[PDB]
């Protein structure tokens, strides 16, 4: 595929990604959901207490094969109207 935003070079790479932000408990449920629509096999997002009980790190593994793919799965996660962000 070539579309120059979710498809082009056509090879899953390993992203390794941490989506930091609030703690959602619907966040894991979208990492893995938006990460197997886009890429083949299923992930998830190794939260850990960085600040506080309402704010969470996690850390997303995605094999997206192109490198703007990841970006918008992040979007698909960390759509929330808090605080989302990735690394």
């Amino acid at each position: 595929m070539k579309t120059k935003l979710n498809e082009l070079l056509e090879f899953p790479t390993p992203f390794t990604y941490k989506v930091m932000g609030q703690a959602l408990p619907e966040l894991v449920d979208q990492v893995v959901e938006v990460v197997q629509r886009h890429a083949p096999g299923d992930y998830t997002p190794t939260v850990k207490p960085s600040s506080k009980g309402n704010y969470h790190s996690v850390s997303i593994t995605i094999n997206a094969t192109h490198i703007e793919q990841v970006e918008t799965l992040y979007e698909e996660l960390g759509k929330i109207d808090i605080v989302r962000m990735v690394l």
